[PDB]
């Protein structure tokens, strides 16, 4: 009972994905020549729009659609409020393709109704290690290695239909058109994540949260006071004590990342990431873009001892609209980004991320159990959340992998 997804080059059931042995495409080979020159048809009262992401008002129109219409919980307590500066950062990495940003406007008054974005990413997506072992056992080694080389693909994000236009089958149309525009650039795979179950994920991970401002979080009902705190005279005071953090970082020689750090950071990030089955490949220009501090958006610190960069961590800001509470309008969240540690334990490095995030006024720290995120959950007092992030490929058969074999952070 998937009227759109049953027509698409993706695995259809869990049953199917459990059979998948090698990495490779699902669909027949095509060329740009085969792909329609003309945009996908839509009703006369609508039009396709390619927004200019370097133009303030275009960014602003995207910003407003998402502020009022993007991801919210079922209870309508919190909705994502990605800033305009964030969207510019996310949608314009080095060598991005303007045409990959796809919008629907109604022809009359140019009111924004729908959006999807695609950005290029170089991604390793060859057969995972545990299946490459099985391939060596069966003498099927060449088939498994076929697609080992890093692939220049599309990363899809920010799919959004206006609340007044939900359940009108407009989302398939958006995906079709995005797929068209990407295929026209000779790109045949995409990667995307979603908090919902679609057919069919290659990886799934729980969310984890670390309270930095427990009193605000309880007030806005993001989290509750655990039942066991009731056996105390002052439950909230104990909760504040529990999550309290040092005012300053502990690691001597921690500082913000500068441009000269680019090659050192790239090197240690790539060494670390290459040990995961699925993970991005970053050039110098992409390390600069994604990791250099930008106020209100992305925050990156390095550990520098005796003039050498040995560790770094990064995190990014996504605030959420506090829909129901009157005293607060925003939930200020910090999301664990990329990192690498070579001189110290990971929990020691990430502690400073929590320290820094706290001193900057962040209410909470979020992450999915990808990378080695599980290694510091207990000691830094993260708790599992209710959501799961699922990871998906478009037009790529991939075996099931654990979330700790995923090295791609998605914004
Ligand atoms: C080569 C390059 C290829 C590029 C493309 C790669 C594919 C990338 C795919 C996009 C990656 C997105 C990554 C993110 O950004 S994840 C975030 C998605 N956005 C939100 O959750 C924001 C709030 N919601 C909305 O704006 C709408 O409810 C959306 C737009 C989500 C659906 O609109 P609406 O509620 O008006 O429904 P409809 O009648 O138009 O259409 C119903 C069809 O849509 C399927 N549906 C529902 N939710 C999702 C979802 N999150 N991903 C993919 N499909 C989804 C559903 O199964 C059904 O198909 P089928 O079951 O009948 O077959
Ligand atoms: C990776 N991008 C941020 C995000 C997170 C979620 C989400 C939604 C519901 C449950 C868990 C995660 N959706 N989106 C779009």
């Amino acid at each position: 009972a998937h009227a759109f997804w049953s027509t698409q080059p993706v695995p259809q059931t869990e049953d199917e994905t459990e059979k998948i042995v090698f990495a490779g495409p699902m669909d027949e080979p095509k060329t740009v020549a085969d792909i329609p020159e003309e945009p996908y048809p839509i009703a006369s009262t609508f039009e396709w729009w390619t927004p200019n992401m370097e133009a303030a008002d275009d960014i602003h129109a995207i910003y407003e659609l998402l502020r009022d219409n993007y991801v919210e919980d079922d209870d309508s307590m919190f909705r994502f409020n990605y800033s305009e500066e964030f969207l510019q950062w996310a949608l314009c990495p080095p060598n991005y393709i303007p045409d990959w940003h796809v919008a629907v406007r109604r022809k009359a008054d140019k009111k924004l109704l729908a959006f999807i974005a695609g950005v290029p990413v170089t991604l390793r997506m060859g057969t995972p290690k545990y299946m490459k072992v099985k391939a060596q056992e069966k003498g099927e080694g060449e088939e498994a290695a076929k697609y080992d080389e890093p692939r220049h693909i599309c990363e899809i994000n920010f799919l959004c239909v206006h609340k007044q236009l939900r359940e009108k089958r407009l989302a398939p149309i958006l995906i079709k058109e995005a797929t068209r525009r990407v295929n026209r650039t000779n790109v045949w795979q995409a990667v995307y994540t979603a908090g919902v179950l679609l057919p069919t994920p290659y990886a799934s991970g729980q969310y984890f949260h670390r309270s930095l401002n427990p009193e605000k979080l309880v007030e806005i009902r993001f989290s509750g006071i655990p039942a066991q705190y009731q056996k105390f005279q002052n439950p909230m005071a104990m909760l504040k004590r529990n999550y309290q953090l040092p005012s300053a970082p502990k690691n001597s020689g921690l500082r913000e990342m500068k441009p000269s750090d680019v090659p050192q950071v790239r090197r240690i990030l790539m060494n670390y990431l290459d040990s995961f089955d699925v993970g991005p490949v970053f050039s110098d220009a992409e390390i600069s873009h994604y990791l250099l501090p930008r106020d209100g958006v992305v925050f990156t610190y390095v550990v520098e001892n005796d003039k050498k960069v040995t560790d770094f961590f990064s995190f990014y800001r996504i605030p959420s609209t506090v829909i129901g509470n009157s005293n607060y309008n925003l939930l200020n969240a910090a999301y664990v980004h990329y990192y690498a540690a070579t001189s110290i334990p990971l929990h020691q490095l990430i502690l400073d991320l929590l320290i820094v995030a706290h001193s900057r006024g962040f209410d909470v720290c979020n992450m999915v159990e990808i990378l080695d995120n599980r290694s510091f959950v207990e000691q830094l007092k993260f708790g599992a959340g209710d959501g799961h992030l699922r990871y998906y490929f478009y037009n790529w058969a991939y075996p099931k992998i654990k979330p700790s074999q995923v090295a791609l952070v998605m914004l």
